[PDB]
């Protein structure tokens, strides 16, 4: 009758939550509850991280080789139950089908790449990582077998709010034959996040969510001792030059803004329409109306609903405070109305103009379906613009010309530039996570 | 009138600032001051930080090529000018003639590794991963640098910061210890007559404000420290608070443990060297030991080989260990060993009686050993930084092993032994990253980074080496696809 | 029955061969046919170039991580279809259980060694080396390729070769055995399953005139060879005038030296187990050896050891040693026996008149064992390739290793001793690049193949100069 | 009265030749004889080759410290009297100052890259990777650019442990002699190095020696092929990167005045005199209008001796390419060549007697026209016409041989696509010269062709 009730690995078994809190977790197609996460007790997280410290010594034991087989084999099972995993983020997220294929399939890549370890290798002890209260990032296929294959102990904090996507993770690593105890998955709240990081024996720490969460457990880390390498997503900037494709670049504009609900780290927000680019508005909000508004199991799902009516209200707000500043508002999806999915969280498409960085919507992370664009005279002051902004992860830039391009990868100080690609290494781990997890 | 006065670097060519504030250089050897240095205030600072800013596009677009020619025409230059930095060291640091022969050959060491560094700049291209797709990897300096360095090394510390930085396209700020410019002075004119463009290289000289404006200004990307623990974890709390990668090998305490099973004889003489070399004055010396088993009865041959050392003048014979830099730390040296006497450490040989001929009036102390020291002595609690051996007797090993974990300085730690299991073990449950074997003290090869661990070292990555240029520069991925329709 | 063909593979389609000349497989054991094999014509040759050619670009601009992940399930297939292989080699090629086994296995290692060439695969570059100007380097592959492999080892030398043309980039058209095309169809099947593009591979059968064609048409960039010095020459010389790349192993003489100094029984079984080892078929067979000092005296050890060999079938138990690849190999190794014999050669252990209980129709040659041996004599200039040993005396290591620098076509050899300085010694007066310590064949990987060298190889460099100033 | 001789290079030690054959060394600004080389003779070549055999085992024995600190001390003293090697240039070869200066900078960065090379030479399953050396080598100088052949091959083929005989350009000894004496007096071994001069006779005779176990060569097409099968017939190793025809690729939206600026330095720059000279160019679309202002540039050039201030491009090495040139272009016209510039005839004030040679250019050039298939090695520069980028791609592809192609644009698609369909080693985009020497088939090639492998495998733990 009841909803299912997740039950944590902790120990190498799979054990119900004796806490008395349990967070509803929501359908965001439809706002029907599927599962209810619980937050992690003292002694429960006392007894994960005895385990953790208990299967150190075995793991590490393990030799390298034998490490990478068993990451061989996890790799294989991941592709064998790839749909079941794809099945999981649809229904957790209403994230698209074909979103969740890539999704799974960049997390393949990220952990065959791990398993490239095999000459390049000794271990800290017991490592956590914090996922973003989001959407359900793929972090664990991310670092969890880095910190294995250098013979660490993982304790993985995933998104409490989608946690069978981490579970059934969990499952197939416990059938990959790997020593009973080493991975352990703890859900929770801020209270998780400020156990583990008041914890003196983890060691590291993870976290690719918010700019203000991400300094906020990287200063509780290095007060108690833990090495972080947080990689917050923040905002990114796309400088549109004329001389580009016209119609793919709306294309790539209007699926990596507004693609899976724009909820990616890696979305494309921003944007600037430099040099009389002015005049693709029109095209980009009719290729925008174009996007189906859909449940991601259904077919025609270019983007999702939001992860709760929690975001859809900040959403919402967000647009009203852009509106009020005097920014128009060329597209409007609070008023949305999918057909057979009213109950959910969809928010269509939104688009706003005349954005500048005094507006509040420049200075916040939307995070969803919304698409702001700005405008400059020249190449110089779209760089100066895109430097200003100290919260950059990645940006790009289209544009036929050469030397245009050369000048923008150069004098940009963000780290991942892309020239005609929306979104360039959108895994935002990598060859600093041996380096990370060892010593 | 004046005593020599040691000059800025701005804009490629030394000019006398304004000095506002001295600070009396003395010789080691007769507490004599043989130069001043003055306090920079901020328009030479700015105006170095300019210097280096407008310098750093002609380097940054400059062949690395021609830079690593430039590195190998300043190391043709150091190593015809080795004698003049050795004296130079010699007199101003107190170090012995041998002592800054080997510090500058370490230095030229460095450099020359610097010199190769082609294949490690280059980057790395994925071509046609996808249709018309391409993935590229450019590697790119950060932009101006800064090094403090200490008096223990008025060579090696910049030979290691500056140049790397030099050759990896980025302009370095350096900021030489107070009380030993001239080598670096030397050194600085020794690069500027290599060939390397004015600008690139400026120099700031300051006690306390330097470091301040370092680390407040934003322009500067990266900084290297070395020295005390409370200097570095203050350089470090401002930098990295600031928006800068730091690196800092604080101040180290070595415990070297002594086995039963060992010769007793290289090995004494090892550690009776390493804790009295150069009178301690070092970043990492060995100034502290662990004896086990027969060790404990090895004793008295370790006062013996104390009693060896003879204490003279760094420019004459049998000067096996120096004075002190200066009166204040021959002052803390003392109560330090005071401070053991009274706490129960028992001293079978006292330094401090000690008197050289002919130089009294400086700062010469003779080879300490005090031994039954445990953790309740202040000597274990803090550093001595003087020709001082502190000797910790433990019934077993695995006591030695928790006290040197215990230690929140044990940036290096060594084990005499000929068996290696025993060796082993100790590694095994020691908590420290460069763990040596039969050696005093495990320094780093001019081939790898420098390898820490524990308060004594701090930073996001190692000094020089790979990791060296890893922290000197960036990691900048295109992806590009230039196809049609 | 019809003896089914073997039918051929274009494109994504096992497709009959239509060619009116055909040769018949014949098993070593009781030289019965078991198949047909096709001699391709021109026609099949032709389709098979354009598929190849057509499949290239789509293999090239695919990401260096699909071949990886192709390359992966085609290895776990093998390691599935291990059995069914080593049954096939077993029943063509004759050899035992044991040896495909350890062929399979060894075609595997290599398989899961060119797996890992991603980062090798990577470029360099250097930015900004002046002012707006910038250098980089691409790899790219060479285009299609071709391969030839001998009648031994129809799994493990493919298995070494094609995938990394794969890897890559580069499209492969494998020319099999005559004699044992089986177990590459299988292996091409199970690559087919692994879900590789369709036409990237293409197999062609055929005699002296295939080897011909491939080395005669233009659109092959790179062929690999390996075999008899004849044919390898032949090979490398029409490459070299058509303008293709060869790679190929023709040094298949080897040399084996014993010096008094040494464990005598172990030696002695090593050298048992390597001439005689699956009939001294092998190109890289130690079928020559050089005994030194105490050696002579030992030489009859040697041949009580060759005396044990139990020449049984590969099918049947204690098989150490199988049939030949066909009856006109055993005619060949008889006729140089009779030669060795009438040139004064004593013969201390003969197999000629070996009768192998329920398979005297195979072509079964026990160990022959040849002694008094000069460089004169047809045994040591000729290649036996067979279950032959060929012992030369000498008196001090200076007379072993002139020997072995007298055969030029010889890299190949090893040193049993235990003085260092005699091994550096031997390691530094023989010219030969492979030379092994205490051990009977030294590392079987051959080389001019494979590894870093390998994708040097399969790939070329593009220097890129570029100056975007304005 | 007599000019001086050439003097050999033989056990460390400038021998005199006893041949009778004698070449003039003609100055190429006046065609005034300067410098008498000798042919070597058997027993001269004998001797060199006896003395590179007995120094090859005690400098192969030395460690690669050793090797690597005496390639610096040489470098050290070329920069030394880099001026000295300028000024030979300048008079043997006539090119002027600039160039040969840049051209000895060039080779000193070659040999500090030799240099830079770390211990790669070096390189119960207790394996080894020694790399032995190979033994006594010898190369082959072109006239292009003689003083620069020593410096690529010297280093490389030292450092490696092998003995090197060199064949400099009869017509250029000078500055190989220099860089000889140089490296003698930097401390090398004396019997390390060895130089003979001569002809094809001395090609054939090292080509057939069997102790010459590698040999280098670049230059013409002809002469390239024939030492590869000379000595690919012997059974020893041979590098040599043929020189060929640059096309460089000029699209319209390129940047007309820096593009002809670039092409009219590169084509006639040295009189065309080098190997990666840009001695064709293909005007695609509207870049055929570029004709006149391509021809004004060109006449835009100073004439004048490689000694004089100015001189933008010396004269011809020899009057027999002179004579070659000016017989290409006179078939050329026949052919129907429609010719722009003609510089054949020119006239240097204080120079007539010289082998200077004007700008050229001709244009409606076709592939099978006899100026598309032979080679000018000279102040020619032929234009070919085209309609799309596919054209251009597929006439540099006909090309038989090609080491460096150009293409002048600013679309990034379009030189993309012209990098990644040619077929051609060496890609420029906005230069071109891609690269100043031929690096296509050295470095890491270097390093395996001059050196070998031995995999030495035991298992030795039972004794």
């Amino acid at each position: 009758s009841s909803v299912p009730t997740v039950k944590l690995f902790i120990g190498g078994k799979f054990v119900e939550s004796k806490s008395d809190k349990w967070i509803d977790i929501h359908n965001p197609a439809t706002n029907e509850v599927i599962g209810r996460v619980p937050q992690a007790t003292k002694a429960e997280m006392d007894a994960a991280i005895a385990s953790c410290k208990r299967a150190f010594p075995a793991w590490a034991d393990t030799s390298v080789l034998s490490r990478q087989q068993v990451l061989l084999r996890y790799q294989q099972l991941i592709k064998e139950n790839l749909k079941e995993i794809a099945k999981l983020i649809t229904l957790e997220q209403g994230k698209t089908l074909a979103d969740a294929e890539g999704d799974v399939f960049r997390g393949l890549q990220v952990v065959e790449h791990a398993c490239s370890v095999t000459s390049l290798m000794l271990p800290l002890g017991v490592c956590a990582g914090i996922a973003p209260f989001n959407f359900p990032a793929m972090i664990p296929l991310w670092m969890f077998p880095m910190a294995m294959v250098c013979g660490n102990t993982f304790l993985m904090k995933p998104s409490e709010r989608v946690p069978g996507a981490t579970m059934l993770l969990a499952k197939l690593l416990q059938d990959s034959g790997a020593p009973d105890g080493t991975l352990n998955i703890i859900h929770g709240q801020h209270e998780a996040v400020n156990f583990i990081c008041d914890h003196p024996d983890i060691k590291a720490i993870s976290f690719v969510g918010s700019n203000k969460a991400g300094e906020y457990i990287f200063e509780r880390g290095s007060r108690h001792g833990k090495r972080v390498q947080a990689n917050m997503g923040a905002k990114n900037h796309g400088v549109v030059m004329p001389d580009a494709n016209k119609e793919n670049t709306l294309n790539q504009l209007v699926g990596a803004a507004f693609g899976a609900a724009g909820q990616r780290c890696m979305a494309l927000s921003t944007a600037v329409l430099v040099g009389e680019a002015k005049k693709w508005l029109p095209e980009l909000v009719e290729h925008a109306k174009n996007l189906r508004v859909n449940a991601g199991d259904q077919p025609g799902a270019d983007l999702g609903p939001l992860i709760t009516p929690q975001a859809k209200e900040r959403v919402c707000n967000l647009i009203d405070s852009g509106t009020k500043e005097g920014a128009s508002i060329l597209l409007d999806g609070r008023k949305i109305k999918v057909k057979g999915y009213e109950n959910g969280n969809f928010v269509g498409p939104t688009i706003i103009s005349n954005v500048k960085p005094n507006m509040t919507c420049y200075k916040e992370e939307i995070f969803g379906p919304v698409l702001v664009v700005l405008e400059t005279e020249t190449l110089d002051e779209a760089i100066q613009i895109v430097n200003n902004n100290p919260y950059g992860n990645g940006t790009a830039i289209f544009t036929t010309n050469g030397a245009t391009a050369r000048k923008y990868a150069h004098l940009v100080d963000v780290g991942q530039v892309g020239v005609n690609v929306p979104i360039p290494v959108p895994l935002p781990y990598g060859k600093q996570g041996i380096q990370f997890y060892t010593q």
